């Protein structure tokens, strides 16, 4: 799989994650602002990987994650937390997440990730 869908309430953090996952040889499938644009987008690009940013406004990551799965119960998710947000984290693995990511941004570990997602 190769199509990703980026989920974060802050550009700058989008930008990033965006220049990663890109030269790295993936495909940028789309960007969501928020859960709900997290899931209609989801619906709207099958993307294949999905990275999703915990606390957003309006609908956060877990709840997303929660109503992807309901979705399709094989998605593809990732979530990306700020170090100590491990309670979080936790809830969303559980919720359906395959892994997570710190931020900010380590390329290397970035990466590691999604292969092993695929
Ligand atoms: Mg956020």
């Amino acid at each position: 799989g190769k199509r990703v869908l980026i989920v974060d309430d802050a550009a700058f953090m989008r930008m990033m994650l965006k220049d990663i996952i890109t030269k790295a040889g993936y495909e940028v499938a789309g960007e969501a602002t928020n859960g709900r644009e997290a899931v209609e987008k989801y619906k709207e690009l099958k993307p294949d990987i999905v990275t999703m940013d915990i606390t957003m406004p309006e609908m956060n990551g877990i709840d997303a994650i929660k109503e992807i799965m309901k979705i399709d119960p094989n998605a593809k998710i990732i979530v990306c937390s700020a170090m100590g947000q491990q309670a979080m984290v936790i809830e969303a693995i559980k919720a359906g997440a395959k892994d997570f990511i710190v931020k900010p941004f380590q390329p290397s570990r970035v990466v590691e990730a999604l292969n092993k997602v695929s």
